[PDB]
């Protein structure tokens, strides 16, 4: 698929807002994530022992990773398509080692929509989201095809 510029544009508008607290936007969607759907958790053994959402918060852990997230993500949508040799590596590890399914890229693609839609209404408005969804569909299906390479599921 390819995304128009005037979508490119709407996704790094918004995610220049995020970019000013990545730590905090990183712990929400982890957050988010880990409670809509608790059985990603269990993906995470560095994670998996953590029993609230008051727990989560204060974990120390959780926010470096959320950071790592964020930042790995950011990286990728600011290619604004081309993004072939960020996405290697990433597909490597969440095939052969963390074996993140792609409904869990699903679902943590919803954790951060509704984030940003909790946090920047103003600049998430409804052409702003559907440009998100097209980005983060766009990394899913290129993510997918990557897995399918690699020898893992589709
Ligand atoms: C926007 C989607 C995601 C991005 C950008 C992302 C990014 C990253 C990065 C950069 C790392 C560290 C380096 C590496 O191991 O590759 C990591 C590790 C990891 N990821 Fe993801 N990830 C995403 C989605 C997921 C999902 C949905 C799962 C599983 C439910 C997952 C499970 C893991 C695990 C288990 C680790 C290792 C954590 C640890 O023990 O240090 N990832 N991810």
């Amino acid at each position: 698929m390819v995304l128009s510029e005037g979508e490119w544009q709407l996704v790094l508008h918004v995610w220049a807002k995020v970019e000013a607290d990545v730590a905090g936007h990183g712990q929400d969607i982890l957050i988010r994530l880990f409670k809509s759907h608790p059985e990603t958790l269990e993906k995470f053994d560095r994670f998996k022992h953590l029993k609230t959402e008051a727990e989560m918060k204060a974990s120390e852990d959780l926010k470096k990773h959320g950071v790592t997230v964020l930042t790995a993500l950011g990286a990728i949508l600011k290619k604004k398509g081309h993004h072939e040799a960020e996405l290697k590596p990433l597909a490597q590890s969440h095939a052969t080692k963390h074996k993140a399914p792609i409904k869990y890229l699903e679902f943590i693609s919803e954790a951060i929509i509704h984030v940003l839609h909790s946090r920047h209404p103003g600049n998430f408005g409804a052409d702003a989201q559907g440009a998100m969804n097209k980005a983060l569909e766009l990394f899913r299906k290129d993510i997918a095809a990557k897995y399918k390479e690699l020898g893992y599921q589709g």
